[PDB]
């Protein structure tokens, strides 16, 4: 059900789209969230996905943290996708703005290999502070399963395609 994506490699496709709108239309098996270790979904992709679930994602996430404690930077957990997808894979890329190691970005993308097909954002981009060109390069060099990347900003999408 994914449509309008540009093919970058055998397994990586990209589109200029709002990942929330894309999840509502497609209802994928897995949507990836750009999470933090506490699963506090305040802003960016996490805030937008959570708002679209009417805060059900945050209620489920607070119960997960109360039981299990925080995730690691580079780690992930599988929770419900609520009204957006079957599952949500919450993946923690390093936040440069908070001083986290950029080498952990490859470990973060390795989580995608546990799922056959995913709708995802570029990890560590936006308010996480990493260079999005670098994030797309690490994605294409790490993920082996089928990943459909939604890039929100039009100008960034054009820059990523032309420089690939
Ligand atoms: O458009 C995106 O998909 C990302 C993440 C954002 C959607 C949460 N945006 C950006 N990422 C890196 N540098 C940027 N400069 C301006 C925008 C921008």
């Amino acid at each position: 059900s994914f449509s309008g994506y540009l093919k970058l490699t055998d397994n990586v496709y990209i589109k200029n789209a709002d990942i929330v709108e894309e999840a509502k239309k497609v209802k994928p098996t897995v949507v990836v969230n750009a999470a933090n270790v506490y699963l506090k979904h305040g802003g960016g992709v996490a805030g937008a996905l959570n708002k679209a679930t009417n805060n059900a994602m945050q209620v489920e996430s607070d119960d997960y943290i109360a039981t299990n404690g925080p995730l690691k930077v580079g780690g992930s957990c599988v929770l419900s996708g609520h009204n957006l997808a079957k599952h949500c894979l919450h993946v923690v890329g390093p936040n440069v703005n908070k001083g986290e190691d950029i080498q952990l970005l490859k470990s973060a993308y390795e989580n995608f290999n546990q799922h056959e097909v995913l709708l995802a954002p570029l990890l560590s981009a936006g308010i996480f502070g990493a260079d999005p060109i670098h994030s797309l390069r690490v994605c294409v060099d790490t993920v082996r399963t089928n990943v459909y990347l939604a890039v929100f900003d039009k100008n960034l999408y054009d820059k990523l395609v032309s420089s690939f």
